[PDB]
């Protein structure tokens, strides 16, 4: 699908928080614009000239993530982050001229992304006891991908001897998203597993880290939690559930034509990752059926 790149695959099933290490560095950050920042604060001025309800947030930028040799020993990822922020998002991301900027970053920089805020988002596949992912509505109302269908997840808000603290708060901040939006109790998530790092195409590259959360609770009781909480404790319409035996043909489905970019990353990635076995027992054709 051309508005899904792949930056990350990882190994082994997937990665736990003390097998990643992070280095965050204002070398990591966004460029200076070429003609300055000057164009960032007018759009903001503008924008906040109309809604001045809105207010700014820090964010962590993805600048690169190096696994290590497969099968090695000691830390299996490095992820290099800087500092962004929704005002330098709204300025360059998601600006009209954000295709220009990408050709002059290859020019300047030899990097597509240099002038490009690309805040680090999160997201799950998140798995039931009774093997169902979970999917939601967006609302027709918000300006990004209206009304279609996503995953759980959120853009994480900061605050190895600071990295591990930012790993933390990375894999903390997945469950805490499932926890305010299904409005599931934490106790019942289990610690997540890094599966990988997806980039939208239709956002000018920006990525989301993509994790499995297994719950254990069946699909009938994270419904009954979801909509427990009316229609102001979450942001989406609406709650549903397909089969983890139906999310392996997702792509062939009219559902994939619903599905915003970053939840297409975290069904790609489930696929590859937690899906696709390697061994001769889950490899038997009963349990791994051809086409
Ligand atoms: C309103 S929201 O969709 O919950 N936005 C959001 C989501 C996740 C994080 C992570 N710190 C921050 C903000
Ligand atoms: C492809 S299928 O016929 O929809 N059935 C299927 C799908 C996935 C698995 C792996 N648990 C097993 C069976």
């Amino acid at each position: 699908d051309p508005e899904v790149t792949l930056l990350l695959q990882c190994p082994g099933g997937g990665l736990p928080q003390e097998q990643i290490q992070a280095e965050l560095s204002p070398a990591h950050d966004r460029r200076p614009l070429p003609g300055g920042d000057e164009a960032i604060t007018a759009i903001w001025e503008t924008r906040l000239k109309a809604q001045p309800w809105l207010f700014d947030a820090p964010k962590f930028r993805l600048h690169s993530a190096t696994l290590a040799p497969i099968g090695s020993r000691g830390p299996q990822l490095l992820l290099r982050l800087g500092l962004t922020s929704y005002r330098d998002f709204l300025g360059t991301n998601w600006s009209s001229s954000a295709a220009w900027l990408r050709q002059q970053g290859a020019t300047d920089w030899g990097d597509t992304q240099a002038y490009l805020a690309d805040p680090l988002g999160v997201g799950a596949a998140l798995a039931t006891a009774d093997d169902f992912l979970v999917f939601l509505r967006r609302s027709r109302q918000v300006a990004e991908a209206p009304g279609l269908v996503d995953v759980p997840g959120g853009h994480p808000e900061p605050q190895d001897l600071a990295g591990q603290l930012v790993v933390h708060e990375l894999f903390s901040s997945v469950l805490q998203e499932i926890c305010d939006e299904v409005n599931l109790p934490l106790l019942t998530l289990s610690q997540p597993l890094l599966l990988g790092i997806a980039r939208n195409e239709t956002s000018a590259g920006r990525a989301s880290a993509e994790f499995y959360v297994q719950c254990s609770l069946t699909s009938e009781q994270v419904r009954k939690h979801y909509l427990s909480g009316g229609p102001e404790a979450h942001e989406s319409t609406g709650i549903f559930f397909v089969e983890t035996q139906n999310v392996r043909r997702l792509p062939e489905t009219e559902m994939w034509a619903e599905l915003c970019p970053s939840a297409k990353g975290a069904i790609i990635l489930y696929n590859r990752v937690q899906g696709s076995p390697t061994g001769a027992a889950l490899g038997s054709p009963a349990l791994l059926p051809p086409l």
